[PDB]
């Protein structure tokens, strides 16, 4: 029955507005593969707005590994890791996973969302502790939440109040410290040295969701514990396969034990279909071309620090950055959404940031490198930016 | 840092007691495509522990668009359907699925079990109400828990529980009822009729997961409020691609105005990448395949009715299932175990269901059919269970 449920719905009217106005720009449909440029509305369109750090979603030899596993294991696997759902192939990805995060044993998840809720709703329990980082994904947010702990937050990479918050906190309880390595938003990167000084003194376990770090900062990509060389400090590395690795799905990785007891009790594995054999071998793939071609990396930096470089030329005003991710700041909720679709029309796509995910003079355009994109499309893209942020009068 | 993280773990001890008694058989790794017969350590298998309905996982048309997909499309999305994650073949599934079930419209999931964190999480707030029928799948519990409402639980299919439950709510507030359409522990069905009679009284929203009912009841395998013509009383039908239809991801269908709301609003789909674009081809053939060859969903329950008769003549002790789930009764968890490995090692892949997801006085074997299953392997299996519950006196 539908009248207190219609009044739930009633006032999310920001949809119907921009789309009346003619400035909507979500669930843009695209025709073609992710690449430098894609086709929207049969035109061509420079894309800045994706996840493929490295580009390997176009990639020859990763398309073919994941045609020959729909050939040899099917479209899926019909049910749970748990259940019916593991293939050999499954195994080996976890083991590859493990040998290249530098950790004993590894679990998959169908998503990356599902990989960071499984940790984090088990393993801290009644009268335990989960500390977040207020700018946390909202997935790690999430899993907290499925936890029976008390989820605490603590200033973005503000140490003291992290510290301060674990010194109020009964010591005969567990601790579990969960932070993103790179942020999304503004691409900054955790402060992991002082938060696992912090966490060795209290005894608190620490996970990293590597995300936006894998394929991007680490040893051969290896991500945030590998940037730092705190291999050793970080009990759990989690991960998703969306983004440098091109596929769909994710891990946590530790020590076997935690991994057995994660592998038996994480709702999000154990009650969830497992990944598709498509999207294992293509992952499998993507890992042994960013471990043995370091072309990849290199280039995606070359083209962040071009970027980077030619924004600042131009005046425009960037987030603190660390990452292949430019935070452009527009700082008004309205001069975001239109600059958003005048790009579109003109031919770049950009993701915007408004509130009420931000506040209104934080609003900003994030505009991520690929290893792919060239320094001509670069040019083309700010050239353009420069011409809408005009029009729009920022 | 390990100490306590050690110590929240360390009583969670019957994997290694399974393993060391030569018992263990979760995560089982299986060497070849999901099948009537599937290959584990280089030998073959007879498969009544899986979801595929249909037995679709292997229809060469299927894979052959999956496979034609990655050639067009490439690997991954490398984004959220929010952002830079939309493909038109995306827009078009949910338009063929809408059409499916009679509904406006539909969204998209990676997952099926993140298709039921989405509506759950985010229609009912601060001041309303959830009812979960108890044995709800755990997907079910996990969206509710993520939303700002009151979560309460009615007995399994008990329509004076939910009744009185409601009856106690303050009527200035919203309430939403979630069930599995197919519950997947006994195989039987919701008392949709009742439950939606209740819902009209007291204006609450109606929400079914559908994950064990498309392919299977309904026409055309629509599902559960086909099943009942109860089109016009169920707000939300929620659906996996994982198991008749053969893939990866999942839907909720409703009103344009509700799935509007859902997918500008439920954090599942809004900070999730979207599904691969294999998938979306892939679902798109199933669903064509059992919508124009009716032969598949009458295969599926001439083999139940066979298999079910077949059981019960032998003097198995059954659940109450209306469905192609066949749960057996064992009632031990230790002859639980012993049974399900046992048939392992005879060629006879089964599912035990012990506890604590059950009292031990209701631990049992659950026997999935497919479509593709002949009655000389329905016989093989039986035969072996004969001489494997002999073996372990149940
Ligand atoms: C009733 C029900 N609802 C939702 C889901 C989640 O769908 P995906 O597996 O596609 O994420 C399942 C999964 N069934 C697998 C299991 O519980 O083992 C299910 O049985
Ligand atoms: C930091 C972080 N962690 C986890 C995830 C979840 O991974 P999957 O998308 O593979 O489920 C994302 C998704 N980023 C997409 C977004 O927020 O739009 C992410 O940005």
């Amino acid at each position: 029955s539908k009248g207190k449920l219609g009044e739930k719905i009633s006032q999310f009217k920001i949809v119907e507005e921009l789309k009346a106005k003619g400035l909507y720009a979500y669930f843009r449909p695209i025709q073609s593969k992710q690449d430098t440029e894609v086709k929207i509305d049969g035109r061509r369109v420079l894309m800045f707005g994706s996840n493929s750090y490295l580009g390997l979603t176009t990639d020859t030899r990763i398309i073919k590994a994941a045609q020959d596993a729909l050939e040899k294991y099917g479209t899926g696997c019909a049910g749970s890791r748990f259940l019916n759902g593991t293939l050999d192939i499954h195994v080996e990805l976890e083991e590859k996973l493990s040998a290249y995060v530098g950790k004993e044993a590894a679990i998959l998840f169908s998503t990356g969302f599902q990989s960071n809720l499984g940790p984090l709703s088990c393993l801290m329990g009644r009268n335990d502790y989960i500390l977040l980082d207020e700018r946390d994904h909202a997935s790690i947010i999430d899993g907290s939440r499925l936890s029976f702990s008390k989820v605490i937050k603590y200033g973005h990479n503000n140490m003291e109040d992290l510290r301060a918050k674990l010194s109020r906190l009964p010591e005969d309880s567990a601790k579990l410290i969960c932070t993103d390595g790179i942020f999304s938003m503004e691409g900054d990167i955790v402060n992991l040295p002082e938060l696992t000084s912090i966490a060795n003194e209290f005894d608190a376990a620490v996970m990293v969701d590597d995300a936006h770090s894998l394929g991007v900062i680490g040893h051969k990509g290896a991500g945030t514990a590998s940037h730092f060389g705190l291999n050793d400090d970080v009990d759990l590395i989690m991960g998703t396969f969306s983004k440098s690795l091109a596929s769909l799905g994710g891990f946590v990785a530790g020590d076997a034990d935690v991994i057995d007891f994660l592998k038996h009790n994480a709702r999000s594995v154990m009650f969830s279909a497992s990944m598709t054999p498509a999207s294992v071998a293509s992952t499998l793939k993507a890992l042994e071309i960013i471990q043995n071609e370091p072309e990849h990396i290199e280039k995606l930096w070359k083209n962040t620090d071009y970027a980077k470089a030619q924004l600042l030329d131009h005046g425009f005003d960037l987030g603190a950055t660390e990452s292949p991710i430019l935070p452009i700041f527009i700082r008004s909720n309205e001069k975001t959404f239109w600059v958003t679709k005048m790009l579109q029309d003109d031919g770049v796509f950009v993701n915007p940031v408004v509130s009420p995910a931000v506040p209104a003079e934080e609003s900003l355009i994030r505009f991520s490198l690929m290893a792919t994109h060239t320094y001509d499309q670069i040019d083309e893209a700010i050239e353009k930016m420069v011409k809408v942020f005009k029009q729009a009068e920022v």
